[PDB]
């Protein structure tokens, strides 16, 4: 039996609707759906828009309004779902949705950008923190774990088109791309550098400068899973043609 999962920085909820997600989401059918930047009140999204017949959902708004949020569509619904990680700066800005399944935890993360400023940059770097201790401490009680989401930094010089460029730009900073080497050193895997080792593979494109149709992307989304689950992996793709945001979905199959 395979599980699909997919994961989707949508750009704002009510924007993507506007642009064919339901339609999508009809055709592509995955058991699990992970969503990122929401950007709406929850409380005042229609059942018309939110509810989608065979899935349950689990929306995790930001403090803030109309400010990120993050959100899960599922067939089979978690035990529960925790949203932080005990660290109330970290824990407001709708950014963490982490779901028991049976099998495994499902971490759905926005991960902040660190372009803004220099403290929201520190911010970002505290938050990966923050998270690979939340996830250290899952992992080592032996929990599966699979992460999924918009990371905001692109690993390699492979993950995307202009790597010299942006070698002091926020998403391409060494002590950020540090952090993915270490996430990595800790014990969990790149799902997509699993099966597909090839250059010009990204999720995100400016919607300036006509990028997406000259592929000047960054591959900011990633499945990760700990080692352990690994053989458990089957798939981990891009589903980049797929239109609607200025990042395209990702999706990981699992048998179980
Ligand atoms: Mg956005």
């Amino acid at each position: 039996t395979v599980l699909k999962i997919i994961s989707w920085n949508v750009n704002g909820l009510r924007a993507v609707h506007r642009k064919g997600f339901l339609k999508w989401f009809m055709e592509e059918k995955p058991d699990i759906l992970c969503l990122q930047e929401i950007k709406a009140a929850p409380e005042q999204l229609p059942r018309k828009l939110r509810h989608v017949e065979g899935y349950r959902s689990f929306f995790t708004p930001a403090e803030r309004k109309g400010y990120s949020g993050v959100a899960m569509y599922t067939k089979v619904p978690p035990s529960s779902l925790r949203e932080g990680f005990g660290v109330e700066r970290f824990d407001t800005e709708g950014r963490i949705q982490i779901a028991d399944f049976d099998d495994f935890l499902l971490y759905n993360i926005y991960f902040p950008n660190g372009k803004m400023s220099e403290e929201r940059l520190k911010y970002k770097l505290e938050f990966y923190d923050a998270f690979l201790e939340d996830v250290n401490r899952e992992r080592d009680s032996g929990r599966n774990v699979i992460i999924c989401g918009d990371f905001n930094t692109a690993h390699r010089e492979i993950d995307l088109a202009r790597p010299k460029e942006n070698s002091n730009v926020s998403g391409f900073l060494p002590v950020e791309r540090a952090w993915i080497d270490k996430f990595i050193e800790n014990g969990y895997v790149d799902t997509f550098r699993m099966f597909n080792s090839d250059p010009g593979q990204y999720t995100w494109w400016s919607y300036r400068t006509r990028a997406r149709e000259r592929n000047v992307g960054w591959r900011l989304d990633y499945f990760f899973v700990n080692e352990e689950f690994k053989g458990k992996v089957k798939r981990s793709w891009i589903l980049s043609d797929v239109m609607g945001s200025d990042h395209c979905p990702i999706g990981l199959e699992i048998e179980l």
